[PDB]
RNA sequence: UCGACA
DNA sequence: ATGTCG
């Protein structure tokens, strides 16, 4: 109920879906930028907000920070918590980039620790999360 | 058959 | 419209 503002917001940018994807991290309550991805050729909203999480989740972590992370994605919450992104894009050489990073970003979260709470960001009561795009 | 999050 | 989960 109540924003942790001292917190990390993520979310996924695109044109199209399947489309160009990207995504970025900010503070939640300065919104100023801490990270973003090059554009992607090819990908999925869901595999840009699992990106966006793991990324954060990783550079949380080199920082030695305990803060939160917000996502609005569901789906992206999950995956995380499976630590397996149940993505139904078409593997091949078009899409062969977003699936490395996401497969990179599954083969972290196997081999890596965290306590790293990942929160829902209630966007119909607090608004668009503050790394909307 | 939807409902929900994007 | 398309991507996903409950
Ligand atoms: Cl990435
Ligand atoms: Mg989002
Ligand atoms: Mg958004």
């Amino acid at each position: 109920e109540e924003i942790i503002w001292e917190s990390l917001s993520v979310d996924v940018g695109s044109q199209g879906n399947p489309g160009i994807v990207e995504y970025k991290g900010v503070d939640t309550k300065t919104g100023e930028v801490l990270f973003e991805r090059e554009p992607i050729p090819i990908g999925t909203n869901n595999m840009g907000e699992f990106l966006a999480i793991v990324h954060g989740l990783r550079y949380l972590k080199e920082r030695n920070s305990r803060k939160p992370i917000y996502s609005d994605s569901q789906t992206a919450i999950k995956w995380v918590k499976d630590k397996k992104a149940k993505s139904t894009l078409v593997r091949n050489e078009e899409t062969a980039l977003i699936w490395k990073l996401v497969d990179e970003a599954e083969e972290w979260l196997n081999t890596h620790t965290y306590e790293t709470p990942i929160l829902k960001w209630q966007t119909d009561k607090w608004g668009a999360i503050k790394a909307d795009y």
